[PDB]
């Protein structure tokens, strides 16, 4: 039993677009731009709604990245997350209710303020392969396992 999620990285040749979570869960870290899917919208529609939402942009063309499923103990419904890469947007980054954003270069990417996935899987997002990962979680800071590969199709 899975809920669908959206995870926007906004990718550029030297630096990469993230926002500082300001409330709810995971408040207090960084990360790509995202959430729960709705009825009525296509998964790609969802990210770019949230990512909109979120950062006030738009894009041309989201790009497939990844699929990233995580088990919090305890939990009943896991999280289905399809990752999307960007380069080209449309409009400057501004704060929303959710997140503030700010540009991080690709040496600066701030992994101990980030969810602790991310220091697993950022890399393979940022050599441009397709991912697959599976994380389970521990309340909000430890993993207790996890599986990660590189895939033809996500
Ligand atoms: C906006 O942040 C997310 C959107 C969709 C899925 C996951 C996220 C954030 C917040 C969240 O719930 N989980 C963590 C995030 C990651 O960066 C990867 C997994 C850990």
């Amino acid at each position: 039993a899975s809920r669908l999620y959206t995870l926007v990285l906004v990718l550029q040749p030297q630096r990469v677009l993230l926002g500082m979570k300001k409330r709810g869960f995971g408040a207090g870290r960084w990360n790509g731009f995202g959430g729960k899917v709705q009825e009525g919208e296509t998964i790609e529609d969802g990210a770019r709604r949230e990512l909109q939402e979120e950062s006030g942009l738009t894009v041309d063309a989201l790009h497939k990245v990844g699929q990233i499923v995580f088990e919090f103990v305890g939990e009943p419904e896991l999280m289905d997350v399809h990752v999307f890469c960007t380069d080209s947007i449309q409009g400057t980054p501004v704060e929303s209710d959710e997140m503030r954003p700010c540009w991080f270069q690709l040496d600066q990417i701030p992994f101990k303020d980030m969810w602790p996935d991310d220091s697993y899987w950022f890399p393979l997002l940022l050599q441009k392969k397709k991912f697959h990962g599976y994380f389970k979680f521990q309340g909000q800071d430890t993993i207790l396992d996890y599986t990660l590969r590189e895939v033809d199709t996500v």
